[PDB]
């Protein structure tokens, strides 16, 4: 099944990149806690 193979390939960056999302929320929610 490939399904597993999509939903558990992408996952593993939102994983990883979580850090350079994470440390940037303060910066991408800036923006969506002013223009809400």
């Amino acid at each position: 099944g490939g399904l597993k193979k999509l939903g558990k390939k992408l996952e593993g960056a939102g994983k990883r990149v979580f850090k350079a999302s994470e440390k940037a929320l303060p910066v991408v929610v800036g923006i969506k806690a002013i223009g809400k």
